[PDB]
């Protein structure tokens, strides 16, 4: 059962104290990176929204980094997700990635920030590696809470987007999950 | 694997024209009916809360009915719990049972009005007969999303108790699932 690293895009293995830019390898329109956003009508002081851009040349995407709750970085592991970026202190808050309350709207879970580092709460995250090429995020909402009979009593979902505001939203989907690389800076 | 009807104190089915008080079988202070009450500093215009009266010696629970997918109610089945009263009309939006956004200062989620019926939002529940004496309560939230290996793709957690403001708050919990029994009106 030994514990696998993720790795990047030069194959070295995932490390907590570097940067990340998580890439899709989509080509043209089926490309685009992973960045921090402003939400539609936020009432948020910082932006909240985690999107990727819509074409492949689009700019590159915001770099994030992660902290396991080890001192490693491994596949289906929870962990936290926080965009990496120099910042006005009421928006530090504003970098860790967290699932959002369920939207009525689109029947599922957007991501965000606002989120918190170590904690059990909406802010974990999953890495695998995809059922086709490269990697899925998975949002493992509510540790806190007894999932009968699921895996490790946890409850885990895909990753993926929806449109809204004619953006790219990452959310929680059923299918077609969002296959991403991470490209050290 | 025949459907099995959830039964009442007399021991006839579960009727969904029909009206149940949730009561508890527990003597003195282990017993309490569950009622509809105002949450701790509510904005709410209704009484939005859930929850058990105190001791057995308290007054009688509030009436509640159950809207089942199908005609019939089973157990382990998705359905629609609602309290059964007359009301004013800003106000019937707030019967039907509903659980809340996590509550990160009590690590899990409460039970409330202001649910939908029909739906795959928070407002679904399920009946188990329970490990003890009588029946559990689960509430399946977010069926609207695949969890991950989990039986049948959904998450589901058992209903208990916390103690909020030194009420009887009915809440998603992890163990002592609250045992009920359901008695005809």
């Amino acid at each position: 059962p030994l514990p696998k690293p993720v790795l990047d895009t030069n194959g070295k293995e995932l490390n907590p104290d570097s940067s990340y830019r998580i890439i899709s390898i989509g080509r043209g329109a089926l490309g685009g990176d992973v960045y921090l956003g402003k939400s539609p009508n936020s009432d948020a002081p910082c932006p909240d929204g985690v999107f990727r851009y819509n074409s492949d040349v689009g700019p590159s995407g915001t770099p994030v980094r992660f902290i396991p709750l080890s001192t490693n970085i491994f596949e289906d592991q929870l962990l936290n997700i926080q965009f990496n970026i120099p910042t006005v202190k009421l928006c530090v808050s504003y970098t860790i990635w967290k699932v959002g309350n369920l939207n009525a709207y689109f029947r599922t879970m957007l991501l965000e920030t606002g989120g918190t580092i170590g904690q059990a709460d909406n802010s974990y995250f999953k890495i695998v590696k995809s059922s086709k090429i490269g990697y899925n995020l998975l949002s493992c909402p509510f540790t806190s809470i007894i999932c009968l009979r699921c895996p490790e009593d946890q409850f885990c979902a895909k990753v993926g987007v929806v449109i809204q505001n004619g953006k790219r939203r990452l959310a929680l989907v059923n299918e077609n999950p969002l296959d991403v690389l991470f490209q050290e800076v």
